[PDB]
């Protein structure tokens, strides 16, 4: 049922290879990428996603931006008939799953870090993680007179101005505002760089002097100036029952622990809100949407302590929704929540990881729809198989196609990790083409997104700030929307 089917279309994007622009700010292989992009175009892909790496662009020094290689990249994407999701990548490539190229943050910032080790997220043992600047220095004017948020703001404004022709022509469909490690709004609680291995509970990352002082002032204002940061939460690879903090009746449910967890998770809410304020200023009037990325911390979802979510900064329990407040925060920015784990089934995970990706995805998407925001997502891990694609398609339209109109529930888009030679091999790519077709509700690729009610209009000012107490009203548990057990649009392979 052709046009009602078109109202069911979910666009599909593909991540480019890491390092398409190298650390020296050279677009090394345009000819090879061109051939790959033309295969994606023929396959019906709507667009691509790329990291616009801060440590490449602003390498020479403060406000010394070189946009030239990225202009050549954008030009090629445009020539190949694809749109672009541009990530403002304020983080390091190298130390997270799948990272096959090393791209640090700018050396001039690391130089400041050599003098001030507290600009980095720090664990209880004192290890400094150089992949992202701590939320602690968001508003500290310690970077040759600028704060970290001013750095991010200036970068986004310069991107907007220098890419103004591509923006005007509609090349860029969304700006993915990087907010932490791997571009995600989270703490680096599971760093492979410090020996973490799935499914360890991870560790709290609030021991830098700025966060520690902020915490101490907060507990004092709460009438408990003696409270200290958790000291019984174990180490990266522990299991929750081995710790005082996360065991049954342990510190996480005490007044002290609940205060800490609230404080810790609020830092991320406010970090995202404040940086999105700068993103809306930078892109005001441009025909783009804003997006953020939320990591899918599915391990320990199935036990009452949700320990790995908690150490990541998502204060999500069976009786406290730690994601719907993020969705509510996004609403004033008219922003998209880009989630993860869209491909995963619980049965694929080891039993001892107490892993609930299906239910986690259902929760987060439901919360975004409950808060009347757009929700998009990615697969967490590389997958080429029909099981994976059918699970993504299920999540994309969890109550199936509406033959009579738009679906009551649909994701706003899905971005596939990642373009590689493997994807393009005959069988794999044939399956991928079926995935695209089913995401498109059996319709041919639709170049004009207005046709499937994805028109982009000039970005408006953000709506007024929402106080933290109103954001935290969204912690009230809600029933998720019901999900089908399988999609009605399987790839058929
Ligand atoms: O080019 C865009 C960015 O690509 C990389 O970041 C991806 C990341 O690779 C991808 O996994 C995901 O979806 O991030 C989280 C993910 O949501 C979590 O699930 C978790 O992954 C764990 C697996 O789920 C779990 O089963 C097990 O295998 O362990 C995994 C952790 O090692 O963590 C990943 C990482 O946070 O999205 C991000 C963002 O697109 C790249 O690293 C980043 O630099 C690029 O900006």
């Amino acid at each position: 049922s052709d046009s009602n089917m078109l109202l069911n279309y979910v666009p599909v994007y593909v991540m480019l290879p890491l390092g398409v622009v190298n650390v020296d700010n050279v677009f090394e292989d345009p000819d090879g990428l061109k051939e790959q992009l033309l295969q994606l175009r023929a396959a019906g892909v709507d667009g691509v996603m790329v990291d616009v790496w801060w440590g490449i662009i602003e390498l020479k020094g403060p406000k010394q931006y070189d946009w030239r290689a990225y202009r050549s990249l954008l030009q090629l994407v445009q020539e190949c008939g694809l749109t672009l999701q541009a990530i403002m990548s304020f983080h390091q490539c190298g130390g997270n799953v799948g990272d096959i190229v090393n791209i640090p943050i700018p050396q001039w910032v690391l130089d400041i870090g050599e003098s001030n080790h507290d600009i980095f997220y720090t664990n209880r043992s004192g290890t400094r993680n150089k992949e992202y600047l701590t939320v602690g220095v968001d508003n500290e004017p310690i970077f040759h007179g600028r704060t970290a948020i001013e750095i991010y703001s200036d970068y986004m404004k310069s991107f907007r101005e220098n890419m103004s022709d591509f923006l005007e022509s509609g090349l860029i469909i969304d700006i993915e505002v990087g907010l932490g490690p791997a571009g995600e709004l989270r703490y680096p609680s599971y760093p492979q760089s410090q020996g973490w291995e799935f499914p360890g509970i991870g560790e709290f990352q609030c021991y830098d002097k700025y966060l520690k002082a902020d915490f101490k002032a907060a507990v004092a204002r709460a009438g408990h100036p003696e409270w200290e940061l958790p000291d019984d939460a174990g180490k990266y690879n522990d299991v929750p029952e081995s710790t005082g903090f996360f065991k049954s009746n342990g510190t996480y449910v005490t007044e002290k622990g609940k205060f800490f967890l609230t404080w810790y998770s609020n830092k991320l809410l406010n970090h995202g809100d404040q940086i999105l304020d700068e993103a809306n200023k930078a892109f005001l009037g441009c025909k783009v949407k804003l997006a953020i990325k939320v990591s899918g911390i599915h391990w320990w979802y199935k036990v009452e302590n949700h320990a790995a979510e908690l150490t990541a900064g998502y204060y999500n329990l069976n009786d406290r929704d730690g994601y719907r407040p993020i969705a509510r925060m996004l609403s004033r920015h008219h922003a998209i929540l880009n989630f993860s784990c869209l491909e995963m089934r619980d049965s694929e995970q080891p039993s001892d990881a107490k892993s609930g990706p299906q239910e986690l995805v259902q929760q987060v998407l439901s919360g975004g729809w409950r808060e009347d925001i757009r929700v998009a997502g990615e697969n967490a891990l590389p997958r080429y198989d029909a099981t994976a694609y059918n699970q993504i398609i299920l999540n994309a339209r969890p109550q199936g196609v509406n033959n009579n109109g738009p679906p009551k529930l649909s994701m706003f888009g899905v971005t596939y990790l990642r373009l590689s030679d493997d994807l393009l091999q005959k069988s794999n790519f044939n399956i991928f083409k079926k995935f695209v077709l089913k995401m498109h509700a059996d319709q041919d690729y639709c170049a004009n997104p207005q046709k499937y009610n994805h028109a982009i209009t000039p970005l408006k000012p953000s709506a007024p700030k929402i106080p933290i107490e109103v954001l935290l009203e969204a912690t009230k548990p809600t029933l998720p929307f019901p999900w089908l057990p399988e999609t009605d649009m399987k790839v058929d392979g």
